C-alpha cells in the first residue's frame, strides 16, 4: 500500500500525502534527503492551495521559538511546535513530531506544484535552528517499531514511491549496490571516477567531492563543482559536436526544442558515476543517459516541439545528486547500516539502444582518498 504513494510535476519536487493535527489536517509534503526540518505552510501564500491551522488542532504545541531555512532554492522562516503526524499511505502509526509552521517565504512554495510542505530526512546536524531539533524520521524510529531505513523509487505529472521501514523487491531488478555514508549529517557520499561515454575526466578524485557530494531529493539537478562542470560540459558538448547550441543553453538559461518525437538523444553521452564500494579501493558506477539529464519542459505554447533544459549545473558547495540523477534507480537510505544502495528501478530509463546500469566491481589502483576534507 506504499508502492505509488508519491506524485509530482517535474522540476517541482515528489511528494507524500500527510496529515498533520488533531483533527487530521491533510497535506502534501515534498520529500527531501537535502534537509533536516519538517515544515508546513501555515499562513496563506498565492500559491498554497491549503495550510496549517494550528489554532484548529488540540494537540498543537507551541515551542515559543522562531526559525529560519535557506536552501539553494528557496527560504522561508516560522515558528517551532509539535503535533501528531500520520502518512496515510505509509506505516499506520500516528508520531509525535517537530514542525516549523511556515508564516513568511521568498521563492519556495512553486506556483502550481501541489505541495504545501517539505519533509527534511536527513540527520540532525544539519537541521534548524541547531541539532537539538529532531528530524521526523528520528521521531518516527524513536516512537514507532519502524526499522531505520526509507528507499524512494522516483520515476508534467510523475510519480513514485516512498517506502518506509523497508525496501520492496518489486520496485527494482538486478543488484543493489552500497555506498557508504560517509558523516551523517547529509546524505553525504564519495564519488570516485566520472566518465563522459567511457571517457574519463581525468581529474584528482577529491575535486569530485570539493566540498562534499550528498544525494538529494529536493534538488533537481546534477550540481557539479565549477572544475568538474567545465570539465564535463567540453566533454558533452565535445560528443554532441553533430550539433552546436547556444552558449546559454549549457548554462540552463535557454531551452534546446527539436520538432515533437525528433530528440537526436543518440548524439547525447551516457555519462558514468563512480561511487566508493564497502570494501578499500572498489566501486560501482551508475550510468545517466541523456533522458536523466536534459528535462523535459512541458509547455502547450511551445508543444510543437520537445524542449529540455540542459540539467547539470555548477556548484560552489560541492556535488548534489539530485532527483535527475535518482530518477530510474532504486535507492535505498540504510541509515542502520550507514549505506546508500543503488539499484535499477522498475522505471528505468532506456531507450533501444542503451539503459541506465548500476554495475560493478570496479578496482583502483590509485590508493588516495577522495574525500576533501
Ligand atoms: C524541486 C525544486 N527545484 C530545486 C530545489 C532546490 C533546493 O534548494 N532544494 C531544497 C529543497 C527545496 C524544495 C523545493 C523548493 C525549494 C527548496 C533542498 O533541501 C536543498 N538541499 C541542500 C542543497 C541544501 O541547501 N540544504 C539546506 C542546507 C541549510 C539548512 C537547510 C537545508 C534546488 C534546485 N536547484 C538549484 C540550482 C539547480 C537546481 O536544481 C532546484
Amino acid at each position: 500500500e506504499m508502492v505509488d504513494n508519491l506524485r509530482g510535476k517535474s522540476g517541482q519536487g515528489y511528494y507524500v500525502e500527510m496529515t498533520v493535527g488533531s483533527p487530521p489536517q491533510t497535506l502534501n509534503i515534498l520529500v527531501d534527503t537535502g534537509s533536516s526540518n519538517f515544515a508546513v505552510g501555515a499562513a496563506p501564500h498565492p500559491f498554497l492551495h491549503r495550510y496549517y491551522q494550528r489554532q484548529l488542532s488540540s494537540t498543537y504545541r507551541d515551542l515559543r521559538k522562531g526559525v529560519y531555512v535557506p536552501y539553494t532554492q528557496g527560504k522561508w522562516e516560522g515558528e517551532l511546535g509539535t503535533d501528531l503526524v500520520s502518512i496515510p499511505h505509509g506505516p499506520q502509526v500516528t508520531v509525535r513530531a517537530n514542525i516549523a509552521a511556515i508564516t513568511e517565504s521568498d521563492k519556495f512554495f512553486i506556483q502550481g506544484s501541489n505541495w504545501e510542505g517539505i519533509l527534511g530526512l536527513a540527520y540532525a546536524e544539519i537541521a534548524r535552528p541547531d541539532d537539538s531539533l529532531e528530524p521526523f524520521f528520528d521521531s518516527l524510529v524513536k516512537q514507532t517499531h519502524v526499522p531505520n531505513l526509507f528507499s524512494l523509487q522516483l520515476c508534467a505529472s510523475v510519480g513514485g514511491s516512498m517506502i518506509i521501514g523497508g525496501i520492496d523487491h518489486s520496485l527494482y531488478t538486478g543488484s543493489l549496490w552500497y555506498t557508504p555514508i560517509r558523516r551523517e549529517w547529509y546524505y553525504e557520499v564519495i564519488i570516485v571516477r566520472v566518465e563522459i561515454n567511457g571517457q574519463d575526466l581525468k581529474m584528482d578524485c577529491k575535486e569530485y567531492n570539493y566540498d562534499k557530494s550528498i544525494v538529494d531529493s529536493g534538488t533537481t539537478n546534477l550540481r557539479l563543482p565549477k572544475k568538474v562542470f567545465e570539465a564535463a560540459v567540453k566533454s558533452i558538448k565535445a560528443a554532441s559536436s553533430t550539433e552546436k547550441f547556444p552558449d546559454g543553453f549549457w548554462l540552463g538559461e535557454q531551452l534546446v526544442c527539436w520538432q515533437a518525437g525528433t530528440t537526436p538523444w543518440n548524439i547525447f553521452p551516457v555519462i558514468s558515476l563512480y561511487l566508493m564500494g564497502e570494501v578499500t579501493q572498489q566501486s560501482f558506477r551508475i550510468t545517466i543517459l541523456p533522458q536523466q539529464y536534459l528535462r523535459p519542459v512541458e509547455d502547450v505554447a511551445t508543444s510543437q516541439d520537445d524542449c529540455y533544459k540542459f540539467a547539470i549545473s555548477q556548484s560552489s558547495t560541492g556535488t548534489v545528486m539530485g532527483a535527475v540523477i535518482m530518477e530510474g534507480f532504486y535507492v535505498v537510505f540504510d541509515r542502520a547500516r550507514k549505506r546508500i544502495g543503488f539499484a535499477v528501478s522498475a522505471c528505468h530509463v532506456h531507450d533501444e539502444f542503451r539503459t541506465a546500469a548500476v554495475e560493478g566491481p570496479f578496482v583502483t589502483l590509485d590508493m588516495e582518498d577522495c574525500g576533501y576534507n
